[PDB]
């Protein structure tokens, strides 16, 4: 084994997850963009 390369694969995988929480916070959950987005309850019905 060479464990520094295995470690380097899990450091990119937790960075892409950190990125998914930062971009998903400014998409869903801005100032009530979760229950009411455009229509109240469903997204658009």
């Amino acid at each position: 084994d060479t464990w520094t390369g295995v470690e380097a694969l899990i450091r990119i995988l937790q960075q892409l997850l950190f990125i998914h929480f930062r971009i998903g916070c400014r998409h869903s959950r801005i100032g009530i963009i979760q229950q009411r987005r455009t229509r109240n309850g469903a997204s658009k019905s």
